[PDB]
């Protein structure tokens, strides 16, 4: 099925994802029509909270963020109590120790089907260039498989 | 179905291995039980022959490498006319055109499934520790996908 596909390339995309930056989690955030996400996907390290299944209504996507996602934006974080953000932004990600992170979109057929993201928890990480580089081509490779599946 | 899915992925390797690298040809190379290669898809640079479709049985894996290449092994040439090679190597090569190649691994389900080659035609090359990984990285990822969706 569809579903099936989607969710073998997902879980491909986070196991290979955490082995390549060996960080604490990495997920898949995956948009309905209105970009709630849901964590449809998730590989993380022994004693970190599990993510998988939760529904995070966060509106910055729909409302904010969608045109540059879909054109390629890349956000990395070193510190999150160090970046500006509110409480209500902060304490989505307090639960899951979430101290760094780095988003790279997954774009199929053009439109934004979600994020792919990678955590550094109760740490702060700079990312590398070239870690960015491999995660955004993960991303992109997973992508381009679905767009060809169907 | 387990073949078209499988072409499709395929499809997305050589594509993207090509674009990667910026050579000649990208093949994925598939194994049979006698350990004979087929070159199951291609992307190939203007004027090279196409090397898709060619059923190619080189003993050497089965009787020396299948083992090695579970585990990661690679080969990295830079000068084939430079590598201490038999006539009966050189010849399996001449009707393609290689000049120096990347040849890394597909493992799935912890089997050697076949290998994602890379060919530049008509110079040396020497092949850089960055390109060696991600070409390395876009075979694992395309493998697992594999492993995972059926
Ligand atoms: C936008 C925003 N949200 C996120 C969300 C996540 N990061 C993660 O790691 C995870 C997985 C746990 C999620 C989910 C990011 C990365 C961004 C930034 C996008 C970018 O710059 O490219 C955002 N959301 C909020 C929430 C806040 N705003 C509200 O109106 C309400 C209500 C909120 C509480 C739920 C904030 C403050 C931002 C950043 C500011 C902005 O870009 O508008
Ligand atoms: C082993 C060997 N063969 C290949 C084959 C290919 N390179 C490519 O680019 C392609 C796609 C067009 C193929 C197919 C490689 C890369 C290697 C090296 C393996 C390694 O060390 O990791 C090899 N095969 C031969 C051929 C020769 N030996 C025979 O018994 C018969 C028969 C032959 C003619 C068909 C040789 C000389 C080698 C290298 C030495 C060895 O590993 O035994
Ligand atoms: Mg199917
Ligand atoms: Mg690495
Ligand atoms: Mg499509
Ligand atoms: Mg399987």
């Amino acid at each position: 099925s569809e579903l099936r596909d989607r969710q073998a390339i997902f879980e491909t995309l986070v196991a290979k994802g955490r082995e390549l930056l060996a960080c604490d989690r990495v997920i898949v955030y995956a948009f309905d029509d209105n970009y709630v996400g849901t964590v449809v996907a998730e590989s993380v390290a022994e004693g970190w909270p599990q993510a998988r299944d939760q529904v995070i209504e966060d509106p910055c996507f729909r409302e904010h963020w969608v045109e540059a996602y879909r054109q390629g934006r890349i956000q990395a974080t070193t510190d999150i109590f160090k970046a500006g953000l509110t409480e209500c932004h902060l304490n989505q990600l307090r639960p899951l120790k979430v101290r760094a992170n780095l988003v790279v979109p997954m774009v199929i057929d053009d439109q934004l089907f979600g994020l792919l993201i990678a955590h550094q928890a109760s740490e702060p990480r700079q990312w590398q260039e070239i870690e960015i580089d491999q995660f955004s081509e993960l991303a992109s490779t997973g992508s381009l498989v679905l767009e060809r599946l169907h």
